[PDB]
């Protein structure tokens, strides 16, 4: 009764939240595309400190511009094309929002669960 | 009554889980620990395959065996020595690991409150 | 008595740290089934580095989007369709849900229990 | 009094879990020393069922017999002789034995600090 | 009916939202007193680089340990004792807690008005 | 439919909310442009209070007004010159116009779908 | 027919901005509240700098701790208590977040008025 | 074709409207500047009430005529001289000028290009 | 023939000016509309601070919540009630909405006779 | 040659409309001065009918003939002597007559930069 | 020679004054335009108070909404129908500025003069 | 030499302008004077036509024979007593008059200051 | 006496150990019981590689969704049913934690005694 | 002294259970072995009483008389012939026991050290 609307609505909180860990998945995706991008506008040669996890950073210089390995899922690298690895994630980030979408279209189905309870006087 | 050892329980898991995170980040620094000595382990102009944030990886070579950025806090870069800016990520564990101690003695507290409320009777 | 109370207290946390593993196993599972999609994606014959465990990773080409070998459990296999593995994973993860359902039911209970106890002045 | 020795006794007790979480992961290391000696032993293009992490596996064949990428740390894979790699990872094997006797020898100061708490009486 | 409830889960949210928002401030606040404290361990004269806001950072030395300017509120250069204005943000953190327990209230308000909606039959 | 052209009104707001972002985002570059410059106005050896991230304030002197560090994407530094990468935080600038053109074209898109669902008497 | 559309468009757009524009003023007043609330924190005597406007900021001690002056609106002044006062900038808050409520139901309205067209054929 | 054009106007527009923020911005500043003035002209301990940012007004007293604080931009108020600051200013002041000459040359370009439109028939 | 589209073009730009000076009547309207609603929250005898039109302010008290003189226009008083002479106001900027909707339509014939022109050759 | 020539009929007419608001706003200052004089010959408790901004006007008693409060600028009031800030009022009219007298020396020599300019012949 | 050049300033100089009064007139006629339709939103019979050149006002009420008095030519006016008159006065605006615009061409050709005497050289 | 005899000149006709401009106020206040004498002749419900600014009259009738309102300066009316208000604004024309003397004394002091420079040979 | 407390120690640490091995005991209970519940999902004929103990595995077929043999030990075993079987298993297993509790209150035996000893002065 | 001699025999020990470890693996791939054999003297169709780990076993009819899966090492399989899978194993075995002697030649090396220490004298 007041049981279930409020489990509803609980879901939904996990919903919103997993939600906004996917959009902030999927601006972290942006991040690493406008990161590729300024890659490819630097030259070879140039030093440049990375980080090692945590604040420290090391230097390198630029070597690899030809194109890029990039896991497949969770546990490769495979050297594609970045221009083709790049369009394969924001695939990756259109099927993300399609389960955005999905998982929306489940926030409306609770939603009308709990007006279903409301309208069984 | 009974609200008062429900937040109880509720500040004693919260605690709990920050203690979790807080072990979880000194595990990571060990990390970042271990992975700046296997960096020290190697040499100059050895060509060595990193990351971009996201799970691509680039090609970087080493020139920087002599000492490393870091933060101060949140914000900063110190091109500090690697040994002594080491021990130092090793003094903030160390600081961690007290506050630690400092929170498992906030939940002693709090379970001393609950034996309080029981004593109360 | 109270220390049967801090035994409920150790019961409801080690009930939470189930929920933890149980959730981490679950959101794995995930990832790993976006993995074969994500190999599902792929044709077969390209390059592909695949890891040995640690963090050696070996090279490998794809022949296997026809259909996929799984365990039952802990010692099987079986070749079956993806997309009906898919649906056997999902099962799962939903029984999972279930599993953790009734977790929190439990640990409901075990604070129902605590509060019958302050009540029984 | 009692407590300090206690959180000696629970300080062992850490200590003890840690140096058997660590021989646990150099058991895991050596199983892929066993491993990648094996794939040594096999020659190209042999097909060979490999897992996708979690426990369905697809099939490969071989052609890495002549260098694997390996972690600097944390993040790395870095194309490196199998054989000159490997061997860095026996030293890093080599190295957790001299922290486990670390860890031994606090063990048994801590042993110490306590017999010594008992002769000052 | 469904309007005035779906007006409370959307308050609800807006409430959690607003918590989060708070929550991620007072993170902020124990940022900036970890960076307080890390440039209490630093001293006078060795290099430092703080940013320009965006991603550039400029060269300083430390001269700044004797007491620190912070604000009053939104426009002040009020020189305190780090210590004293220290002390100060941890009063505004649970002053922060405490209106963050307000807002939790709030919450169960708004879902008692809704228990009580559904008790209306 | 009706929905579809709610589906529109959200996503033209969500791109308006989007072109927000992004020209401030973009006038938080031109005020770190500005300040570059007067930092380039000023001279070494100068004594100036700057923030600690949050609203307390520090004090620093000029040494390094030769050329900056900078982030190519993300997580890097790159010592370049303070001119040339000024202008590469332009043409960065130029581009997100061109991509705020481009969410430009997709809100005329958006408004020719609700024409073309009005056209389909 | 496009055109009222179009300027259901307009007119949904301009009340967004119109409840941008309250929420950032509400926010601003929630500062300044929360300024009044740090300046009570203080005590009279203790040196403060504080703005002229502009970057310019001049040098004060406290001696408005006692009751406080406030405009009635757009042109006014007068010494009133902090505390009710304070009270009625909440009020006035509350007024504003009512007139925002209107506001959302005008947009309801609109989207009504949408629908309604669409459903004329 | 007529893209371009309303392009060109629309372009024209936002450009006024940025003479009409730079100019209102530095009509700002010397109001704010002989604001400055006037407290110069005044002498030290003088009562004077002075904004919270709303529109109440706290009490100070006058100390503060030796030497000023100043952005560098955005984050910054360095004490500096107050003729210096007043004529650095002014230099900014005559800066934006600059700024705006090139915007009303920017104009004439864009009714240039409208020129070359009508020199293509 | 282009002076006239170059007039129609300064044309636009006085009317655009004409609809910014307009709203910003109408938002003095609104100004002095909470002014009111502030004085009519207000009672009587309390001592208030007005101004003499510039800069300086003078002293008054509350007698006048009855009903309020306003011009016909330029010239004229007359005593109406203050609730519906301010509905009053309220049609008087609904009229100016009415002329801004007029001055819209005009500066769309204004860029349509443009277009025409255009559409000539 | 024609340019820089009409660039200066622009300037001296802006500087010229510059010295019409400048005149005006020193009548205004003369006409507040008139009206504070007219105010001293009145008494207090005198029933007054006073503006709302707005043309509407509400009624006050006077009580101020003790003396007047005054802003430094933009932002600022302070209780002065009404004599002594009256006669700073004419102080301020006498630097705006002096900076009017600087603006026609301006515009004289910029007459003197065309008759140069007609002198290059 | 270069009386010329004077004798186009000062021409230029009153004609723009003209302009300017011509445009302060056509307002005043806008203000006692919108001042007339507000009097025929009032009826007959209704208060008001009006003024008697100066600033005292005398009171009266409607009676006059059907004809009044108007002049062709600069001497003596007569009584008509108001609202035909009405559109008689609006049309003798247009025809001002019919006026204006006359004269803009007057200035336009004086600078064309100028720049003719600036090409005989 | 004859620049600052140019320069009295030019200070002695703005001073005889604004003499003029003063004496035609003076005389405004007297026919205004004579009007409400003209009103103290005639009795109620009078009708006579009123000028309204522009050429337009409207009719008014008579009921303001009891004592009329007056400005006190620049946004003001009060009623006061007609004759006494009368008297008083007479007073204004008389101090009127004596700083026209006093303007008077100023040109016969330039005027002496023209005999200084004949007298300095 | 000090060798008491080391065997003490010793004591606690098997038991320690002991618990581990219990409660992996049940772990791997559970997950063969999980394996079994997932074999009795699948159906007859479906072709299943299982292990042959040892590293390799065999392939062979359901038939077995009847019921379960079982033996307390290593000589004649008898079948039962899954279900019934299946609680006998469950039945173990909570033998295992009344075991594991034995041993619990053991190791809080073992370190009362060493407090005892402790409080032996 | 003597304890590094008694860390030796520790060290020795805990070879030994090494070895021991490493017979009861080579024990178990040869039962594992033999049991294969078991299979091969069986034939296709037979039901077959196999152990399933716990105490739950199965049936099943042969068909695994061609060729063998078996993992490389810890996660892999491989179909491979039961012959060269047998001697693969026993190549695996004949491995294990030259590892075994150089374990005994390190037990024996040991004990030369020892030796030493006592020809020290």
């Amino acid at each position: 009764i007041n049981e279930a609307v409020r489990a509803y609505i609980a879901q939904i909180e996990g919903l919103r939240a997993e939600i906004g860990r996917l959009d902030a998945t999927i601006a972290t995706l942006r991040q690493s595309l406008a990161t590729l991008k300024s890659l490819k506008t630097l030259g070879e040669g140039k030093t440049v400190l990375v980080p090692v996890g945590s604040i420290a950073q090391v230097e390198m210089k630029v070597e690899k511009m030809d194109k890029v390995v990039v896991s497949v899922g969770q546990n490769i690298s495979a050297e594609l094309e970045y221009e083709e690895a790049l369009k394969y994630i924001e695939d990756e980030i259109k099927k993300l929002l399609t389960f955005r979408l999905v998982l929306e279209q489940a926030i409306a189905e609770l939603y009308a669960k709990i007006e279903d309870l409301i309208a069984e006087a």
